[PDB]
């Protein structure tokens, strides 16, 4: 309750980021862009950690009305396109998960 | 473009204790640093599958690197800082993210 829905793609550093970038930023986001039901996205360039590098290189926040409305989205064919896309291009680096933002 | 710092916190082994002292002392702590734009508290309440590996997030928004970089290093910062390690050390990643 007094929250917002949100699925977080969080992922760890690729091997080659030139290809990553490309992929993510001209394939999979416009995908992932394509889903109904989606209310807002925010990405995040993860920069590094106060103390020097991050495991991890990119954050991705996805907004819908409500849980049922995400358990659908990810049900669509646009929402399985985007993840069979996530699998291919970013693979192991990735974990998915489910947060209720508070007000 | 706005900056954040990012918390993620694993799972605890006590989710009521975790949660008391995350909510009653630690985010008021956070609360008061100087520089804090805004601040969002994300409850992780599983996987796409099940359950996660992680169980809470917080995100701490600052004008810009530099006045993250500052904020860190204030009294408030360095307190909230030491508090976080006490109670959650072995839980947590911090991340300092763009974003777009
Ligand atoms: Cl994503």
């Amino acid at each position: 309750e007094n929250m917002m829905v949100k699925l977080i793609a969080l992922y760890e550093q690729p091997e080659d980021k030139q290809a990553f970038d490309e992929h993510y930023f001209n394939t999979h986001a416009p995908l992932t862009r394509k889903i109904p039901g989606l209310r807002d996205m925010k990405v995040t360039r993860i920069v590094g950690s106060p103390m020097g590098e991050s495991k991890f290189y990119l954050m991705c926040e996805m907004y819908y009305d409500d849980h049922e409305s995400l358990q659908q989205a990810m049900r669509t064919d646009e929402g399985k396109a985007s993840g069979k896309d996530a699998m291919k291009f970013a693979g192991k680096l990735l974990t998915l998960m489910i947060g209720e933002e508070m007000d």
